[PDB]
């Protein structure tokens, strides 16, 4: 469904933490369901991750994601994200299936966030 978006820019732009890359399996991987999305999905994925809804191109051109896998990260984390910075919270997934269902789980509102 992606309809005049450059996603190409968004991916290439993100940030990660200190000693991690896009390079990194589980980073790779996630990314990989990033891509298979339409449109619809990817935008509930901004909007919990940032401020905004519907964002504009002017905002989705600059805008950027910062992975993260806190020090006690586990394998059943929820993703989570927080609008301060724009930072996903990621667990270091085991499998690429889990990294994609759980990309699902968030965007179809994983309850509980209140």
């Amino acid at each position: 469904g992606n309809t005049d978006y450059d996603w190409k820019t968004f991916e290439k732009n993100a940030r990660y933490e200190p000693g991690y890359n896009s390079s990194h399996p589980t980073i790779v991987m996630f990314w990989k369901a990033f891509h298979k999305l339409t449109l619809e999905e990817k935008k509930k994925f901004l909007v919990f991750l940032t401020g905004t809804d519907r964002l504009q191109m002017k905002d989705l051109n600059n805008m950027k994601i910062t992975f993260c896998c806190p020090e006690s990260w586990n394998e059943r984390d929820p993703i989570r994200a927080l609008t301060c910075f724009s930072v996903l919270f990621l667990p270091k997934y085991s499998t690429m299936e889990t990294v994609e269902e759980a990309l699902q789980e968030a965007i179809n509102n994983n309850r509980g966030f209140g």
